[PDB]
Order: C-alpha cells, then sequence, then structure tokens
C-alpha cells in the first residue's frame, strides 16, 4: 500500500512537466 505511491511519486513527475508544456512540442512544423 505504502511500497506503491512511493513509486508512483517517481514514475510520474516524468509525465508532469511535459504535461504542463505539452502544446510546446505537439505538432511542430506543419505541413499544409
Amino acid at each position: 500500500t505504502s511500497s506503491i505511491v512511493h513509486l508512483c511519486a517517481i514514475s510520474l513527475d516524468r509525465y508532469w512537466s511535459i504535461t504542463q508544456a505539452i502544446e510546446y512540442n505537439l505538432k511542430r512544423t506543419p505541413r499544409r
């Protein structure tokens, strides 16, 4: 129970900053 969150704490941040500024790198240099 407690031996999870701690982990989730690690395997999460990675997908935090990006999320926030995801639009920053989504569909750059659009070709149309």
